């Protein structure tokens, strides 16, 4: 039971030590496409590079590269795309990826400005009547509606393929209250965030994978996928306490580097799963 393992690591203060065992056990795979010179500016500096084996390819004949990975959790029947916050020059690529993978949801875990720097381009429209056109990828994006809450905002967007005039509705889930430093004190509002994403149908097998991101460094994102997957596996296992967070993290770590970044994020992920369990079970 992870609750008892929690008190043990907490009372012993061994979070940095557990995390380092994870860092040392974690997969390392080639990322040759990410390091090509022609991809330097498609790549957010001081951000993780995608492994070649799990990387999302754009369907443009020119350059197929985006900093994005497919996490496939086989048991849980859950798949996620994890990506960097778009750059001014990759906003069109980001929406092409959303279009081509048939994603219903985009999950954003950062503010556009944190610590007085831009963590991410403004990649969606701020007003109904000012839509965005991405001329490089032949897409149009319109804000349909915006629902601002205390801890998060949900936006309905319409993405239009200007080439074929097909349109789809995309949900933008923006968690707005992650602090500039460290992790939330309680996981309550984050859990209410996940449940929201779940009830929308954005994580369901009838859609392409959800797109998750949160700037570059800090960590976040990892926490989102790790909590979702751990909770769903408790709905599946005859014994819910067979679920080992560390094992799940190491599986995801086969698909993308740079989850959980800090021991604090690891601690928060335990606390989110523990409190999510008690809420359901
Ligand atoms: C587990 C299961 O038994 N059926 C099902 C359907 C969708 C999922 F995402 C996960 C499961
Ligand atoms: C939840 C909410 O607060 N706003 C919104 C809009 C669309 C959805 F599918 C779900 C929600």
């Amino acid at each position: 039971e992870m609750e008892k393992e929690f008190e043990q690591i907490d009372k012993s203060g061994s979070w940095a030590a557990i995390y380092q065992d994870i860092r040392h056990e974690a997969s390392d795979f080639p990322s040759r496409v990410a390091k090509l010179p022609k991809n330097k500016n498609r790549n957010r500096y001081r951000d993780v590079s995608p492994f070649d084996h799990s990387r999302i390819k754009l369907h443009q004949e020119d350059n197929d590269y985006i900093n994005a990975s497919l996490i496939k959790m086989e048991e849980a029947q859950r798949s996620y795309i994890l990506t960097q916050g778009p750059l001014p020059n990759t906003v069109g690529h980001f929406w092409e990826m959303v279009w081509e993978q048939k994603s219903r949801g985009v999950v954003m875990l950062n503010r556009v400005m944190e610590k007085g720097s831009l963590k991410c381009a403004q990649y969606w429209p701020q007003k109904e009547e000012k839509e965005m056109i991405f001329e490089d990828t032949n897409l149009k994006l319109t804000l349909i509606s915006e629902d601002i809450k205390s801890y998060y905002t949900v936006r309905q967007l319409e993405l239009e393929n200007l080439t074929t005039q097909e349109t789809r509705e995309i949900l933008h889930f923006h968690y707005t209250t992650w602090p500039d430093f460290g992790v939330p004190e309680s996981p309550a509002s984050f859990l209410n965030f996940l449940f929201k994403v779940r009830e929308s149908g954005s994580l369901s097998p009838e859609h392409g994978p959800v797109v998750v991101h949160c700037s570059a460094g800090i960590g976040r994102s990892g926490t989102f996928c790790l909590a979702d997957t751990c909770l769903l596996l408790m709905d599946k296992r005859k014994d819910p306490s067979s679920v080992d967070i560390k094992k799940v993290l190491l599986e995801m770590r086969k698909f993308r580097m740079g989850l959980i970044q800090t021991a604090d994020q690891l601690r928060f992920s335990y606390l989110a799963v523990i409190e999510g369990a008690k809420f359901i079970m």
